[PDB]
């Protein structure tokens, strides 16, 4: 009996992106480690959860993230995912706008635990994930 939820992907939206910044969460969660996604800074931006819901409706979900600079706690954002019914396409949630932070201070590699729950703190996905500040894209 399959898992009801499954979270499939993360993908940091941002229009002045040269490109796609797309986790794919189906695979090796211990990669994105290794990984970063460069955030020009100032930028406002969106985090975007892919997930699908396999048998039963779901409510109160919930998306938590901490940030983390050099592995010290920064803080914490829990976001209100809502209520979904099961169906074959996936759903995405969208974070309301954030901005990268700026300044030479605030440059650099960033870590972020994300957690993917319901109300009733069941884990349907944690996974670990970096964006790194800079003053350019390139």
């Amino acid at each position: 009996m399959v898992p009801n939820v499954v979270v499939t992907g993360l993908t940091l939206v941002c229009s002045s992106a040269p490109g796609p910044l797309e986790l794919d969460l189906t695979g090796d969660l211990e990669s994105f480690k290794k990984q970063s996604f460069v955030l020009k800074e100032g930028v406002e931006y969106r985090i975007k959860i892919s997930f699908r819901v396999n048998r039963e409706i779901v409510s109160g979900m919930k998306y938590i993230q901490h940030t983390y600079r050099a592995g010290v706690a920064i803080d914490a954002t829990d976001y209100m995912v809502g209520s979904y019914g099961p169906r074959a396409e996936e759903y995405e949630f969208l974070t309301p706008v954030e901005e990268a932070p700026k300044g030479m201070l605030a440059r650099g590699s960033y870590s972020i635990k994300s957690r993917f729950t319901d109300d009733d703190k069941t884990d349907h996905l944690s996974w670990e994930w970096n964006f790194t500040i800079k003053k350019d894209w390139k």
